[PDB]
């Protein structure tokens, strides 16, 4: 993984790796940006043993975390509408939600 | 590869390649999309003799293609302004534009 | 649906559907066929800790069930080589891969 | 509908369909496909008043179409000897015939 489509998820162990750095949906619904081993972000919401948790891309750009039974955890609150956005995991550290196709090969 | 942060790009013979599909600035200035071995989309820029082109995506949202000493070969125009832009070869084939940050997390080294 | 044409895929919680029977990839890794309600063949995979994967008909004849961004949990080895392949689920049950066209009207779209 | 296996077939009127698009035996004894109501393929064996045919897929891997009796009008020639196939009309609009089987569950 690296990018995260519309509409794309992170189950609970899943993450995006690129480098050092990995962005992890962890055993409890807690997602955390770590610089080798040392957490640098993370969404603070974490509860041992709460597993079962989901980390999706919504198609109005919103990028939230859900309980196993369906609740949001917590959301990025970027939802700009309908449209096609992607989640990446860059180079240089960070988490960059690009929205909205500027062009496209058909 | 598989995707091109804004100011980066394809030299002459690079390629991003997301398995069946791909995408590469051949050595005779022609971008082509590939689909397992069968050309999909072209730039249409393999001028005769023409040699040494570039695959450029910008700060202003443009994907441009050059080849001796700047001079625009073909360029998407999708110049939407100066903002933060990626170009991805997709799991599904089609390569698009993202535009500009709607939210990231501030980690950057 | 009730078809897959040679590279298409089922994804977590997708299915084919005939008459009372059903082929569907649950949450788990499991593949299971149902007669509505019983299950009456298996891939095999309800694995502790293994969710969302996709069973996928391969260009090669094969069929496998592929982990979340992993390897071969299950295959039918029915690998022939590359072709036109398509696996149907019959209403007489039984689900089929056949191997490549022998005859065609020609008329791509 | 739009399979047809080993020993399966079109009567006059009968047909096989996926969206816009339309795989018939006509009372004209014409097997056609129409794109709505454009044609697009046919066997050009028609005869105004030549009805009863049928359409039948079989063992040797043979689409033939006959006569109110029971003789041969046309036939695709896929004869490769005694097996199992399916005739599939595909979401792009194009008609197939598959060379046996080489897998099944039960
Ligand atoms: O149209 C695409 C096609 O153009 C030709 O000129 C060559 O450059 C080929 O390599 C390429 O696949
Ligand atoms: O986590 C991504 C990135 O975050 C920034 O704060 C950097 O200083 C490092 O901590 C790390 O490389
Ligand atoms: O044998 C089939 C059976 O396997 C179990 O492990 C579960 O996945 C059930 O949902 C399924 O019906
Ligand atoms: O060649 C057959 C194919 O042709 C296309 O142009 C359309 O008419 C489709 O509806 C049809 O399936
Ligand atoms: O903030 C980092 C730290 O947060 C919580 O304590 C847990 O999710 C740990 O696994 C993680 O290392
Ligand atoms: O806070 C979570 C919530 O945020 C916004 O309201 C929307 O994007 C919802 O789809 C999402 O579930
Ligand atoms: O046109 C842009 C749009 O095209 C297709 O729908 C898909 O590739 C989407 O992922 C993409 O965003
Ligand atoms: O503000 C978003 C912006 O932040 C930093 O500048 C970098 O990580 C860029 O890649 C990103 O687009
Ligand atoms: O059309 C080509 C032209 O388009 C915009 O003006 C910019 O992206 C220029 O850099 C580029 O040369
Ligand atoms: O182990 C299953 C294996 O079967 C065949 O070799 C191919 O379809 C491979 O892609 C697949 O991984
Ligand atoms: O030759 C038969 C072949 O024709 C085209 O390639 C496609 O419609 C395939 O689906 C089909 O199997
Ligand atoms: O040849 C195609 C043409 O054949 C006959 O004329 C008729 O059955 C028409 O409906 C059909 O479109
Ligand atoms: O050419 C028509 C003829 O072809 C093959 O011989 C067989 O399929 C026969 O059943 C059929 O009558
Ligand atoms: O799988 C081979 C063969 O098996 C059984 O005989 C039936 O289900 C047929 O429809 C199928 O073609």
């Amino acid at each position: 993984r690296n990018i995260l489509t519309n509409d794309e998820g992170l189950y609970a162990g899943q993450s995006l790796d690129v480098n050092p750095y990995h962005f992890i949906m962890q055993e409890d619904c807690n997602l955390v940006l770590y610089d080798h081993s040392t957490s640098v972000w993370a969404s603070n919401t974490g509860i041992l043993g709460k597993k079962g948790c989901k980390a999706v891309l919504q198609a109005d750009g919103n990028f939230v975390v859900y309980d196993a039974e369906g609740r949001s955890l917590w959301a990025s609150h970027s939802v700009r509408g309908n449209g096609n956005y992607v989640l990446v995991l860059q180079e240089d550290g960070n988490v960059v939600i690009y929205g909205s196709d500027i062009w496209s090969t058909n």
